[PDB]
């Protein structure tokens, strides 16, 4: 197992056709979980499943500038469940971060820091346990 939060650094940063797998298992009774691909101080993409916000389970995506979050984007389609292990696949294309959940395609997420390049490394938080953060080119 891997500590949480972890860090993992994303040598020169992301580019298309790279694909990210993070595997562990939701804690019970879990909040919400993290993934914060980072461009500096900058979240070029933040992916936040949460487990109970007034009562429903929502994933929120969004991007940090300048420590100032944008426009949300929301995902009510939500595949996690407290207790079960997950695989989230995070495939960087030309125009999108595409995320898979358990083989399944989730959402697209659009680029909004253009500096792919820059984009070195992809923070791990909050109610899981994590097996396995990885990264490979297809
Ligand atoms: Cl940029």
């Amino acid at each position: 197992p891997l500590i949480v939060p972890y860090n993992l650094p994303l040598p020169g940063g992301v580019v298309p056709r790279m694909l990210i797998t993070i595997l562990g298992t939701v804690k019970p009774n879990a909040n919400r979980i993290a993934l914060d691909f980072q461009r500096g101080n900058d979240v070029a993409f933040h992916f936040n499943p949460r487990f109970n916000e007034n009562n429903r389970r929502v994933i929120v995506c969004n991007t940090k500038l300048d420590n100032n979050w944008g426009r949300e984007e929301r995902q009510s389609v939500f595949p996690f469940e407290s207790g079960k292990p997950f695989k989230i696949q995070v495939l960087v294309e030309p125009d999108h971060f595409k995320v898979a959940v358990n083989d399944a395609h989730l959402l697209q997420y659009n680029h909004r820091v253009k500096k792919l390049n820059e984009i070195s490394k992809l923070g791990i938080s909050g109610d899981i346990d994590l097996t396995s953060a990885s990264y490979t080119m297809i």
